[PDB]
């Protein structure tokens, strides 16, 4: 049981050792496509690649490759697409993937510039009147509106397939205060934002999988998806004790390497899940309290 386990690990001071064991046990599958010479400039990080079995394929002829993985959680019945922050030359592929996979939401857990460097291309329009055309993929993207809170911004985007003229609303949930290789400021701020994504409907099984990215699409992204699936699992069963966090993380790691990048992101994951369980088991009030503690205004 996660809370018993949590205190035990904290008491013994062994998050590092628990975390390294997950890395030692983690799946190792091939990434032959990611490593083809022709795809070198489609990858942000040499040592962060999608496994071939789980990679999202673009529906070109030409080159179907994008650094993106379908994390398909069978028992939870939720899927997520995890991806790197798109590069200047892969922004059209990124929106092409959103369109073909029928995603309704994109969750971005990084900033475009972190520690003085460009960790993600500016892949969405910052101004209504200056829309983006991705000519390679025949798509157009327009900012419709935004709601800026203290530490996250929600945008409404309209994506248009120029070849068909069909349009879709995409919601963009941008967490702007989660440091690279870091943890959110509190369980409350992370959970306030996670429940905003949930409330939008973007995770409904009537849509394609939500797109989740940070810079590499593994650390902050893994943390977000792990907390969510753990909460979903206990919500389905109404049974917090039936969730094994480390087993869930190992299962997700069958679909993409490196998910959760530090022992403190692991420990933060347990914090978020232990706290969010209050909500799941019927303590209505904690949602307002998270919103307050997060200081979103
Ligand atoms: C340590 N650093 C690294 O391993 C790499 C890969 C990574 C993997 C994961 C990652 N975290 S996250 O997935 O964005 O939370 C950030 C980075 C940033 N990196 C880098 O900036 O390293 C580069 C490629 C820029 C030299
Ligand atoms: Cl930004
Ligand atoms: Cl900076
Ligand atoms: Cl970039
Ligand atoms: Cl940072
Ligand atoms: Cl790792
Ligand atoms: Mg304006």
């Amino acid at each position: 049981e996660m809370e018993k386990e949590f205190e035990q690990i904290d008491k013994s001071g062994s998050w590092a050792a628990i975390y390294q064991d997950i890395r030692h046990e983690a799946s190792d599958f091939p990434c032959r496509v990611a490593k083809l010479p022709k795809n070198k400039n489609r990858n942000r990080y040499r040592d962060v690649s999608p496994f071939d079995h789980s990679r999202i394929k673009l529906h070109q002829e030409d080159n179907d490759y994008i650094n993106a993985s379908l994390i398909k959680m069978e028992e939870a019945q939720r899927s997520y697409i995890l991806t790197q922050g798109p590069l200047p030359n892969t922004c059209g592929h990124f929106w092409e993937m959103v369109w073909e996979q029928k995603s309704r939401g994109v969750v971005m857990l990084n900033r475009v510039m972190e520690k003085g460097s460009l960790k993600c291309a500016q892949y969405w329009p910052q101004k209504e009147e200056k829309e983006m055309i991705f000519e390679d993929t025949n798509l157009k993207l327009t900012l419709i509106s935004e709601d800026i809170k203290s530490y996250y911004t929600v945008r409404q985007l309209e994506l248009e397939n120029l070849t068909t003229q069909e349009t879709r609303e995409i919601l963009h949930f941008h967490y702007t205060t989660w440091p690279d290789f870091g943890v959110p400021e509190s369980p409350a701020s992370f959970l306030n934002f996670l429940f905003k994504v949930r409330e939008s409907g973007s995770l409904s099984p009537e849509h394609g999988p939500v797109v989740v990215h940070c810079s590499a699409g593994i650390g902050r992204s893994g943390t977000f998806c792990l907390a969510d699936t753990c909460l979903l699992l206990m919500d389905k069963r109404k049974d917090p004790s039936s969730v094994d966090i480390k087993k869930v993380l190992l299962e997700m790691r069958k679909f993409r390497m490196g998910l959760i990048q530090t022992a403190d992101q692991l420990r933060f994951s347990y914090l978020a899940v232990i706290e969010g369980a209050k909500f799941i088991m019927g303590d209505s009030s904690v949602q307002d309290q998270w919103k307050e503690l997060s200081h979103e205004d």
